[PDB]
């Protein structure tokens, strides 16, 4: 109904102020970039480098799981 649509404003306007203690997740993105608590989620970046760095080797070891002399230089 339309008694509850400026009852919302003041509750949007409270979230301005962070009130509620947090805001959707899409508002937080253009202050990372720029924040130190970028970091914490630089590990999350670090971790998931680290798990998919992984596969690098492996495709070396693969490399030599194939086993080759002539093409092999």
């Amino acid at each position: 109904g339309s008694k509850i649509e400026p009852v919302v404003l003041p509750l949007l306007w409270f979230e301005q102020s962070g009130a509620m203690g947090g805001k959707p997740l899409s508002t937080f993105y253009t202050q990372l970039v720029l924040m130190p608590q970028v970091l914490h989620y630089a590990q999350y970046v670090l971790l998931g480098l680290g798990g998919l760095l992984l596969l690098v080797p492996i495709i070396c070891q693969l490399r030599s799981q194939e086993k080759c002399f002539l093409f092999w230089s």
